[PDB]
């Protein structure tokens, strides 16, 4: 079920299960060699989460992308990163995670290699989730992040996003915190725009 | 389907499934005059949900009730509801739904009746986050709005709490953001505090 999960997860978030595809749980099931139930529990689970959209005497579907799903998610990113980094300023501050994430930005203020900067991203902004502490708001942020996964394709922007996250954690370090605050936030609204823009290529 | 999970939540948030309770899928199926799959497809979403727990090898549970989860709860909403409130507030402000609440307070204070002030709570709680439009938000409100519930029985504070409201509207009335945020955090901590206290009793 968890196996299953996952590995239909990781399809649908690379596209090996295109955006709108119809999905059916007898051919994944022979496809993958897993039995029927915990292919279609993974479907009703992913269903809930909106990875998966079951249309009434029609059967699953992977979810579509339009302005208003891209939207949402970068306003809930705007709710819970603020809130996260205000209230857990000096911790995340403090913390040796960070400076690790600093030393891979720097890595990529030369390499341009997106590989790193993908890592880079996702531990940046969960590390500012994760100093809360608070396991409801990590495991909500966890989903969120799978938005941002299945957009990934629009988001072309890395090389001035790591600039962005660059001068974020020097605030951040230097203890600017409403100055880091308003660079979160410019940087969010940035990429909704040019996420957006990409969705009509 | 959606009518067999509704019916078990239900049955969980007003404790006929008791906290921490082993569930049964065959009696609760017979219970209920269905069959054994949606009773197993709702259980297991309400586990991704957090008010279930899957015991490897024993079966499923109602989830227990403790600190953790009560400041969890409360965090989410502070975070939740102050971005709404800040964000939406002039849209808040002059919403028809705002005064229909401000009559129900009234009827609380006059009468305290605990059934009218339950509506009141969650009404002005949720009226905060619908302003959003975000329907995402929402989603994801609705399902705290569950963790709520299930710790209602921990909330008897209703006659202060019903006065804090009042306080808030009028806030919101006067057309003070900040006065009326500093509300809300004090109102939230202030629930808080409480229901914590009578987990131990």
């Amino acid at each position: 079920r968890t196996k299953v999960y996952n590995l239909l997860k990781e399809m649908i978030l690379n596209h090996e299960l295109k955006l709108g595809e119809k999905l059916n749980v007898r051919e994944l099931s022979e496809k993958l060699g897993i039995s029927f139930t915990p292919v279609r529990d993974a479907l009703l689970q992913l269903a809930t989460e909106g990875l998966v959209k079951v249309v009434p005497r029609v059967g699953f579907f992977v979810t579509d992308v339009d302005e208003k799903f891209i939207r949402e998610t970068i306003e809930t990113r705007i709710m819970m990163e603020v809130f996260c980094l205000e209230n857990y300023f000096d911790k995340i501050a403090g913390s040796e995670e960070l400076l690790e994430i600093k030393g891979e930005i720097d890595d990529v203020e030369k390499s341009a290699k997106r590989e790193i900067f993908d890592d880079s991203d996702e531990r940046l902004h969960k590390l500012f989730i994760r100093a809360s502490g608070n396991e409801l708001i990590i495991s909500l942020y966890e989903k969120i992040w799978d938005r941002i996964d299945l957009v990934r394709h629009l988001n072309e922007r890395y090389v001035v996003s790591n600039r962005e996250h660059k001068e974020l954690i020097e605030r951040i370090i230097s203890g600017d915190k409403e100055g880091a605050i308003e660079k979160l936030k410019e940087h969010l609204k940035n990429v909704e725009a040019e996420t957006i823009k990409n969705l009509y290529t």
